[PDB]
């Protein structure tokens, strides 16, 4: 075979790029698509397009624009620039608004610099933005903005934006604003972090900075004082420039107010009905309030009879939080994914006025998400097909007869496509399917009336032809049995794999709760290079604690992080080592983040299975990590709750057992998520017992270690380490 | 040869231990010594002893006693416990006083906990101590203290103790108080750090600490705002007669007050005469005031007729600071080591009111220090003997005839002993000689009346026996000639050194200004292991900028750090190749501190000479280092002064050239001296240009990386690295 292999440089320089087709639906019939930096509008039925915005119109703009956002009526475009990253989702930017009718920039009443968040209303062209932690509303892009809140205070009071923990662990967003469906009301949360302790770490910046600066971030570690939260709704149709806006508060239910709690979901039901879910700090009890606007009062009333309790006896509520309700047109009923009596996640149908919900799906598999809802059909994604928890397909269920379930993606191309996501148009007249494996990604457009496959948007033809000239690895997805339970694994196998030769094996671990590392997704990554060029098998295993297989598996690690999920990785590797094609003298393990924790726990286990391993930004002790995530799984680190297990599940306590392995420990110094602290305590424990190891800090890098140069450097360094570990003397 | 080598474990575990003879003179005739944890008092003349304090007297004390000190009158002992290290010299401790006459502890009016410094008066049993940054005086150990200052303020005002930079760079001590010779007056300095910027860094502490602490220290980096200083004298004899005794200020001379300046020396001359040396921020100009108590005004006056100017046209003043004066009994004249007209440091004799001094020693060699002064003789240490700048001997010069110079130590044991220090009794009636190489340390007692040897105190016989059975390395001390100038080097050579073989060479570097790494000292260290077990030649070289050889050499790097001292190390490696016993494919370089900087500069020079190197806690950019040290050699980092050279001598600017070498970078995270910042910027610059390298951080370790476990871990880590660098594959 004279073809080149998939090398480290190919991964690092992105030589082989997957093609995408990211569209944005603007109506029931049309979508926007960025082609050649021109924004085109497409008609879904025929495939014809027009140029909505020529790539040249902002040639004289002055700044490089980061992103575009067209108002829902197509009259305005928000130009985003001076982008400055904060955390995972948060950033600041400058904004300008361009009038699409006039074909001119608006120069009056501009959105301020250092704006923290901006959003169009869902209909028309109102704006709401947050600046210096306060909310502002613009009825028209050129008009003076109304100031909604006056309490905004850096690191202390947050209006319409989340603090650190709510951004990272609750909403997965900086935004804490929720327009009503037609833009009449703007709902928002206010966070108060007054008593929340600060994480502090050094930032070194450019060489020219003489004194490092100290970054200070309100961050509750497990057991610490949490932010408090309030919820408000303001009518944006009755604002005055003369009087200050009035925000109506909707207070949490009594069952929440008795102790610490969170706001975890906000979902508008109708123009005049809002739902909110609240979660106790002890995350096994949550309640939904359904609140109606009272025209006489001007107030929002949440009737007790419309209250819905969701709890768990085996673990926490929801995969990472209580799930999202999907309301019908009239908002009188709704659909919601919840754990059934057998512990599998399925769609339940609720009346707003009734306590008992009715499950409309069932079986030993799970609904992943509800994707669209019409009066006749609910569309959802599940891993039902072929009983493969790592595959994903689109289904529809007839609302008048639940026996009638149709798979819409299963048979389109079963050899190439077993993992789908979907994007529906405004009223679900059309949908885009995005197949992402096991073959190359495939984007297709369909119409809902008879599920016609209209056309192929992107089939990655170019890439296919290029990859033909490369010795690409294959992927095996299979299972092993442990106490009569299937647990799935995948192996990235070298080209020309020979079952009679012995290969070194790298165990690629994440293994966080609800994690899935064995799936049918096609990926070009570090593992691709390891298999193709270095002839290493890269395996991953989903053991106890993994998701999408029911709560019996998922909740196995409840109150018990660093136990079964760690043990199951060792057990999988033990079993892989007995296969004929695995060199048991050369088994390695690595992981990032949660997987760095598991890797570290595995290496300190004393198992003798692993010769070496690499931990990148690992958690080392659960009390160091954030409250919302940690306590979900661990409860509170007090003697009357779960302290003994917080204390038993540290990497540090296992330091001695590292004496018989090669360990590389890596961490960014500006990691705001898993603090450098965590690795600092590992290294010190190893030093204290006399264990040699390898280390690398990345100056000013965060949890992603994703700056272009650091990303190349880390993978280069880890490759040297693995190759050295696997070299035969 | 079948003897064991000197191994890493021998070094790390202190297998072969140097015996010391640490004595403390308590009078002209007696000294204290610890034998089997007892404290014996010795008669110097006859060698007989009694037990002064039984090793059992503080069994029921209830604390570990860190140290003790007896009042000069023998009446009390100060017991130090709860010792907590601060910087290089500073610490805090608890103190009890034990009455040696009544033979009981004092329980009344105790020195408080967290005391920063305490000292007995030179005579009697007065105490002065510093607590919460203020000075207190007890006339009697059991009576209430008199408060002296009320301005003390944590990190802001320091009374009687130094701030960070004065401690590290100016006084090499924490204390900033000075009792007059009979204890009447207490002089002290007051430091004001109000506007000095803070270095900030994380300290992680024990694993139990949930949030890391931020250590904040006033620390002026180069060109930043310095502390200001004031000087005061209080009459402690007046304390019990007056409510609040006045601290009389002695202001700096006009020539210092025009700009930033330092107090660099305080020395009492008589009971009523104090001398002070001040140094301009531009450290090539210093002024000594000599100040008399004016009995009729209660004031201190410094006559300009007694003011002495010390300046330098070629560099800074002094080796590291203007030298200390030694006053004759009457306080009307004094001796001082200063640079002569040829650039050599020699003893000059001054009358306090005549500006021209008389040199009493001369030659192409240097006086190291003045050790004692009697009415007839001055005793000093120089490197005159055999023109060996790396040797040290004690000399006696007759004050009534300067042609009469006797070397007291030169010929005592010429092959074993070429490096001496000395400890004189109170009125120099006896002296202990401490020989420290090139053979095993040898401690001997001598009487000044006749300069006859009284007895050997410690000869290290035990160790000599053990070392017979070990294949010890040898040391070659010699010179090479560059541009008509002698430049010294030493080599630690493996046992059975054969000039016909090619050996790997490690260049052990420091090379800061006035450094000396080529000397006659006997050391048991990492180099001993590398030569003995690993058959590596370990070399060091004293190039331009090195000390004890005159200002032509020392001042060569003036305003030009990171040039000649770097180039000369490279050139030294080339010359060691010429010698024909060096494997030119296996030349390594390493150093700590200034040596880490030079190592890094050498490795990024592009010379091709060195295969690999290790930098531990390096400086990387002069603007990151402290003002007093950096500015001494580099002046100010401003466009008008020396900014261009500051910017030109960073490690980071040579990042691209590290592609040619193997590099290991090591730094303690809690380094208060050379901030982790310095290594954080090296790593980032290397990541930025795509260079692979090895790294190790040491959690909560400081500049010394001296905790027991970290010390073993770092030398282990470095050993593996050097061996891998040198291995023939
Ligand atoms: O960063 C973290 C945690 C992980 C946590 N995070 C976990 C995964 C989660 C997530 C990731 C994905 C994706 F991979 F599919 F995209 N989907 N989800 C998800 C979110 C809500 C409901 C269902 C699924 C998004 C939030 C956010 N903070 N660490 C935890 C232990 S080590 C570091
Ligand atoms: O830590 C430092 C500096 C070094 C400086 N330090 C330099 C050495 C100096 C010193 C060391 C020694 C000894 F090694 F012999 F004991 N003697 N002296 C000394 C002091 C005053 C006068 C004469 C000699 C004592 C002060 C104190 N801070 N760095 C400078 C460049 S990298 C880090
Ligand atoms: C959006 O929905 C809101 C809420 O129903 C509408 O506001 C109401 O409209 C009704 C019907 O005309 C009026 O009688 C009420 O007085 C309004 N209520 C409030 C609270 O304002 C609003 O008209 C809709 N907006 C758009 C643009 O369609
Ligand atoms: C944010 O929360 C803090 C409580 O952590 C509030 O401050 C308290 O307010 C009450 C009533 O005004 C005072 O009596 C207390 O002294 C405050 N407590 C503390 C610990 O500071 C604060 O008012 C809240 N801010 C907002 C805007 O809601
Ligand atoms: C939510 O989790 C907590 C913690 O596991 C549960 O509280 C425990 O319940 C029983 C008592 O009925 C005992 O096992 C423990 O004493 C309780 N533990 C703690 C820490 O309080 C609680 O029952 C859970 N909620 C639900 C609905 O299951
Ligand atoms: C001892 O005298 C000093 C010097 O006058 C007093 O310190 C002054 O106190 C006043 C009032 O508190 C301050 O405004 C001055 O700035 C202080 N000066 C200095 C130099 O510190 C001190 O308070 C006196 N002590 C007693 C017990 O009276
Ligand atoms: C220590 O020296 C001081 C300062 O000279 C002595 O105090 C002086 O003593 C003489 C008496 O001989 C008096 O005339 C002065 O008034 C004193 N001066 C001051 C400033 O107090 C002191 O007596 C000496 N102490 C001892 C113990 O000898
Ligand atoms: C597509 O074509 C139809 C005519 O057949 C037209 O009405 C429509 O506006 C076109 N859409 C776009 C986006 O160009
Ligand atoms: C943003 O900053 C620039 C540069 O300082 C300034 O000229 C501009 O007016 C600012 N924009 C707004 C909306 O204030
Ligand atoms: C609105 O409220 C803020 C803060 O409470 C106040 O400063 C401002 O003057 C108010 N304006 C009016 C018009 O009431
Ligand atoms: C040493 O011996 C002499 C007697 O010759 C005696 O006076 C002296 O006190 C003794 N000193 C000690 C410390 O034992
Ligand atoms: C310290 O200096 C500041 C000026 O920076 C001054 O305001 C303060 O009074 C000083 N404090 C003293 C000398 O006690
Ligand atoms: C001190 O240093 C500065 C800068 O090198 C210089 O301009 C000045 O003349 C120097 N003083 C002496 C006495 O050489």
């Amino acid at each position: 075979d004279s073809r080149k292999t998939y090398t480290l440089t190919d991964y690092l320089k992105n030589t082989y790029r997957l093609k995408l087709y990211s569209l944005r639906w603007i109506s029931d019939h049309e979508y926007l698509y960025k082609q050649e930096n021109n924004i085109l509008v497409f008609n879904a039925e025929y495939g014809n397009s027009s140029v909505f915005l020529e790539n040249s119109t902002f040639d004289e703009f002055g700044h490089s624009i980061n992103d575009y956002s067209i108002s829902p009526d197509g009259q305005f475009i928000l130009l985003e620039y001076n982008y400055v990253k904060q955390w995972r989702h948060s950033y600041t930017a400058s904004y300008d608004i361009y009038d699409l009718n006039k074909r001119q920039l608006i120069t009056e009443e501009r959105i301020p610099n250092n704006t923290q968040w901006v959003t169009w209303s869902p209909v028309g062209h109102k704006l709401a933005y947050v600046w210096n932690n306060d909310i502002y509303v613009k009825i028209e892009p050129n008009l003076p903005s109304y100031r909604i809140t006056w309490t905004g205070k850096e690191d202390i009071i947050y209006n319409g934006i989340t603090d650190w923990v709510y951004e990272e662990e609750v909403f997965s967003a900086y935004s804490a604003l929720w327009w009503s469906p037609n833009g009449t009301f703007l709902a928002y949360a206010q966070f108060n972090d007054t008593e929340v302790p600060l994480i502090e770490y050094s930032f070194y910046s450019d060489e020219s900075l003489q004194y490092p600066k100290t970054v200070r971030v309100p961050y509750p570690k497990a057991g610490a004082v949490n932010p408090t939260v309030k919820f408000f709704v303001v009518n944006t149709d009755s604002l005055s420039s003369v009087t200050n806006a009035t925000s109506i508060q909707i207070t949490a239910p009594a069952s929440m107010l008795i102790g610490d709690h969170y706001l975890c979901d906000v979902t508008w039901a109708t123009q005049e009905r809002i739902s909110l879910q609240w979660l106790r700090r002890i995350q096994n009890y949550s309640v939904m309030d359904i609140c109606d606007y009272d025209e006489s009062s001007g107030r929002w009333n949440c009737l007790v009879a419309r209250q819905h309790i969701e709890m768990s006896t085996t673990g926490w509520v929801g995969r990472f939080r209580p799930s999202e309700p999907h309301f019908t047109l009239d908002g009188n009923s709704f659909y919601k994914i919840i754990s059934n009596e057998e512990g599998y996640r399925h769609i339940c149908y609720f009346q707003i006025d009734k306590k008992d919900c009715t499950f409309i799906t069932k079986g030993t598999w799970e609904v992943i998400g509800i994707e669209a809802l019409t009066s006749d059909y609910l569309y959802y994604i599940s891993n039902e097909y072929k009983g493969m928890p790592g595959g994903r397909n689109l289904y529809k269920i007839q609302l008048s007869d639940y026996t009638k379930v149709t798979c819409l993606s299963c048979e389109l191309n079963p050899e190439r496509c077993q993992y789908y996501s979907v994007s529906f148009s405004k009223e679900a007249k059309y949908y885009q399917l995005r197949c992402s494996g096991p073959g190359l990604p495939l984007y297709t457009l369909h119409s809902s009336v008879n599920d016609k496959g209209l056309r192929v948007l992107e089939d990655n033809s170019a890439l296919d032809k290029m990859l033909q000239n490369v010795q690409m690895p294959s992927k095996k997805l299979d299972f092993i049995i442990l106490n009569e339970t299937k647990f799935w694994y995948q192996m990235i196998l070298p080209p020309h794999f020979d079952k009679s030769k012995k290969y070194p094996l790298l165990l690629d671990v994440y293994a966080g709760p609800c994690s899935q590392k064995a799936d049918t997704v096609f990926r070009l990554n570090w593992a691709t290079y390891l298999a193709s060029t270095e002839n290493i098998i890269v395996a991953s295993f989903d053991g106890r604690g993994s998701g999408y297989q029911g709560d019996k598996i998922m909740h196995a690690i409840n109150r018990r992080l660093g136990t079964f999920e760690v043990e199951d990785q060792i057990e999988a590797a033990r079993q892989f080592s007995k296969m004929g094609f695995v060199d048991n003298k050369r088994i390695a393990i690595w992981g990032w983040s949660y997987g760095g924790y598991v890797t570290s726990m595995v290496l300190g286990s004393g198992s003798g299975v692993f010769k070496c391993g690499i931990a990148v930004a690992p958690v080392s002790r659960w009390e160091y990590y954030d409250s919302v995530y940690t306590e979900r799984y661990m409860g509170l680190p007090t003697p009357e709750d779960n302290l003994d297990h917080y204390r038993n599940s540290t990497v540090m306590s296992r330091a001695e057992n590292f004496k018989q392995v090669e360990y590389l420990l890596i961490h960014g110094t500006a990691d705001d998520n898993v603090h450098f602290q965590q690795s600092a305590q590992i290294s010190k424990a190893l030093v204290d017992v006399g264990v040699d190891f390898q280390a690398m800090w990345y100056t000013d890098e965060d949890h992603g270690i994703a700056s272009s140069t650091a990303h190349q450097h880390i993978y280069t360094h880890m490759s040297h380490f693995i190759k050295q570990c696997f070299s035969l003397p």
